[PDB]
């Protein structure tokens, strides 16, 4: 095709075949290869890489454009139009892990994808892949965050797949990406209960404890505890207020006949915490000192340099101190901070040391403990984690004065359900944030509730309940049956492109059958058949 005549890789006209690129200070060994629906590029470089150009091609007008993280949107841009947002020097990391790309130029993380063509890099295990769009053109890159390499290593192979069925060519992406990464896809998804979303940070144990009473009444599984019962971020083993030991809270949901399940941010140590305030060269550094990760609990907050054994160890003890106490369901969270750009003892990329601190984790709570990631990057946690947060947080609320921005929102969460819907039973279980049914300290109306539960339930993915049980009566009940119920199928967004917030949703062979929802973000309005 003209177009694919009109491609460069690594600065070279685009075609098949076997190619090495000799620079100044590096060198890239490569194949362009035919797959079914398109080529892949893939090989091995050594040297100083630095920001490496793989893929040039003119840019689309409209692109879906992907954060490189749980919260951050996925959906699409004008691409001719964009103009730089002002990054929030307190979140800067959640928005680019290359911030100098997005002050200037509309970036996308891992994939990009336009009508009838993906473009995707396969991993993320040593770069950080991404795609800017630059005077008009679209440049894929591998970011190698200065490190040099004396031994050649594996290139993040980038596929480029066409079909006139944009879904299908997103799904194909995925099972790439699954199988590269050798993927978990749990056979059984957890039913449980999270504090979270009623309670916030103002939960209390007698609070937990009427709620764990009552759990017993719904299909729950997993009861976990949310952000709450620590003393400060990093000081995990402490705990506050009314709340028993961490080791007796999992001993008293044990005893009421729940998994016990519960919140950490491991990569983050606060200013204010004992391991901080203990182990200051623990950290990601910037000119020597520790350098701030992000802003939140109202404290500078600092990233766990995962580089170093003295780290390693710590996280090794920490998970398999809860697993010995009995927890078995981990959301862990903030993992963006690990990834940080920054100093690191070792001379190893943001994602290397990433990885390592992920995959301590999992040898730790071991194979039988389900891990819910959160605030993560998503590629570079494939194979690790069972379960994955792909959007911003949800609210008891619609968000009807809520920008596209990160603050929490239903209306936002539901949209990244839906854009992200194909990482769902090949890269992980996707987790769609909380059902929010409660029929009192809301603002959430039924038909909102409805639409939430039921977009999620066809789209198979996580059903985890938020809300003081004694408050969520007949209607909430039915709905979160009625939402299990659709749970089971292959979920397909027909319209993965739309720029109108209302998307077509079928799933074949669900619990209920063939089942087809339409849904409206903007009119708040749904319409589900069932065969
Ligand atoms: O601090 C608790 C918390 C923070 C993040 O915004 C998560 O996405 C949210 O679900 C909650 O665990
Ligand atoms: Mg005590
Ligand atoms: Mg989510
Ligand atoms: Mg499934």
């Amino acid at each position: 095709g003209s177009h694919m005549a009109s491609m460069e890789i690594f600065g070279k006209t685009f075609r098949e075949g076997r190619f090495v690129l000799k620079e100044k200070n590096f060198t890239v060994e490569f194949a362009v290869e035919k797959i079914h629906l398109g080529w892949k590029i893939s090989g091995r470089v050594k040297g100083s890489p630095g920001r490496l150009e793989v893929l040039r091609t003119k840019a689309p007008e409209k692109v879906l454009v992907n954060n490189w993280q749980s919260w951050g949107p996925c959906r699409v841009v004008d691409a001719f139009s964009f103009k730089p947002p002002e990054i929030d020097p307190n979140w800067r990391y959640t928005a680019s892990v290359v911030p100098d790309v997005l002050e200037r130029n509309l970036q996308s993380d891992y994939f990009v994808a336009e009508e009838g063509k993906v473009y995707g890099f396969l991993s993320s295990k040593i770069a950080h892949p991404f795609f800017a769009v630059e005077d008009g053109e679209l440049v894929a890159y591998l970011e190698y965050f200065d490190v040099e390499f004396d031994d050649f290593v594996p290139l993040e192979p980038l596929v480029v797949l066409e079909d006139p069925n944009t879904p299908l060519l997103l799904e194909k992406y995925a099972e790439l990406v699954g199988m590269e990464n050798n993927a978990r896809v749990p056979k059984h998804t957890p039913t449980g209960w999270c504090s979270w979303y009623h309670y916030f940070l103002d939960l209390t144990w007698e609070e937990t404890l009427k709620n764990l009473k009552l759990a017993k009444n719904f299909p729950f599984e997993v009861f976990q505890i949310d952000d709450a019962y620590e003393k400060d971020i990093g000081d995990w083993l402490v705990t506050r207020g009314d709340f028993p030991s961490v080791e007796e809270m999992a001993k008293v949901i044990a005893e009421n006949g729940f998994i016990p399940g519960i919140w950490t941010a491991p990569f983050s140590v606060s200013e204010t915490s004992d391991v901080f305030n203990e182990h200051p060269d623990w950290v990601v550094k910037e000119n020597g000192e520790p350098k701030m990760a992000y802003r939140n609990w109202n404290k500078k907050i600092y990233a766990l340099d995962l580089s170093k054994d003295e780290v390693l160890n710590w996280l090794f003890d920490l998970f398999s101190s809860l697993r010995k106490m009995g927890y078995r369901y981990f959301k862990i969270d903030f993992l963006f901070a690990g990834a940080v750009p920054g100093e690191r003892k070792k001379n190893i990329t943001p994602i290397q040391a990433f990885r390592k601190g992920i995959e301590t984790i999992r040898k730790a709570v071991g194979e039988d403990s389900f891990i819910l990631g959160c605030g993560s990057p998503l590629l570079p946690a494939v194979g690790c984690v069972d379960g994955m947060r792909i959007g911003p947080d949800t609210a008891p609320f619609w968000g009807e004065h809520i920008e596209d921005n990160g603050a929490p929102a239903a209306r936002w969460a539901l949209r990244n359900a839906i854009t992200r819907y194909f990482m769902h039973d090949r890269f992980w279980l996707n987790d769609p944030d909380c059902l929010i049914l409660r029929e009192e300290k809301t603002d959430l109306t039924q038909k909102e509730k409805e639409l939430y539960s039921y977009t999620c339930g066809v789209l198979d993915n996580m059903i985890i309940e938020s809300d003081d049980l004694s408050l969520v009566r007949d209607h909430g009940k039915k709905v979160l049956k009625e939402t299990l119920e659709l749970l089971g199928g292959r979920p397909r967004v027909q319209n993965i492109m739309s720029e109108d917030l209302r998307y077509e949703i079928v799933s074949s062979g669900t619990l209920s059958g063939n089942v087809k929802i339409v849904v409206d973000l903007n009119s708040r309005e749904y319409h589900l058949e069932k065969e």
